């Protein structure tokens, strides 16, 4: 039921998931003058060259890509993790303007879009289990601005117009996650939570400093999709960001002196 809309959207989350409201929930805006370097934080390490992208789908609220998570295919390790997580999906958040579409933000700024790449600690047993743990999930948060394209997406936008409205999937094999990074992986991190429904407060953030670009006409394509199912009325798949929450007692701890 729950969606971006004026009466379902995040304002209103609260209402069915009173965890809307919890001490920790996400995104946050990143205030770079108070996010301190914390210099015991290992290296941050990814190893996707054995990952095994699975299928795309459009459920509604975004698209995302599906991975096999059933071994160490594809694992972020270090930065600040304790042990393996491995890659279930990434999917994105975008505006229905250049100027808005980022989650978290940067000293108040908006990017026009985010790219979550969601990961589960394999000290439990699958992912059903680690969104029930404050240290479940670890998810690399990547803004996106609009300059010049980015090829490892244009597989990926591709085939939007496969899954243009909600419920729709395809088949999508041998995309590599690598081509959608940032040249530095400097980051901050803080502890959070799902930016959508239910909203646990599972999740280590891991995000970004460095966005990646992409073109005009790649964020157009994001534009195009519906929120709605074929054949009911249009809502075009925008604006579907949950905006800054409240940082309450935490802090941002920076990788990078
Ligand atoms: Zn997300």
């Amino acid at each position: 039921h729950w969606g971006y809309g004026k009466h379902n959207g995040p304002e209103h989350w609260h209402k069915d998931f009173p965890i809307a409201k919890g001490e920790r929930q996400s995104p946050v805006d990143i205030d770079t003058h108070t996010a301190k370097y914390d210099p015991s934080l290992k290296p941050l390490s990814v190893s996707y060259d054995q990952a095994t992208s699975l299928r795309i789908l459009n459920n509604g609220h975004a698209f995302n890509v599906e991975f096999d998570d059933s071994q160490d295919k594809a694992v972020l390790k270090g930065g600040p993790l304790d042990g393996t997580y491995r890659l279930i999906q990434f999917h994105f958040h975008w505006g229905s303007l250049d100027g808005q579409g980022s989650e978290h933000t940067v000293d108040k700024k908006k990017y026009a879009a985010e790219l979550h790449l969601v990961h589960w600690n394999t000290k439990y047993g699958d992912f059903g289990k680690a969104v029930q743990q404050p240290d479940g999930l670890a998810v690399l948060g990547i803004f996106l601005k609009v300059g010049s394209a980015k090829p490892g997406l244009q597989k990926v936008v591709d085939v939007l117009d496969s899954i243009k409205t909600k419920g729709k999937s395809a088949d999508f094999t041998n995309f590599d996650p690598r081509g959608l990074l940032p040249e530095s992986l400097d980051y901050w991190t803080y502890p959070g939570s799902l930016t959508t429904p239910p909203l646990l407060e599972c999740v280590t953030w891991i995000v970004l400093k460095e966005p990646i670009s992409v073109s005009s006409e790649q964020v157009l394509k994001f534009r195009k999709l519906n929120f709605n199912g074929e054949g009911e009325p249009e809502e075009l798949m925008v604006d579907n960001w949950r905006p800054a929450q409240p940082l309450k007692n935490r802090q941002i701890k920076a990788s990078f002196k």
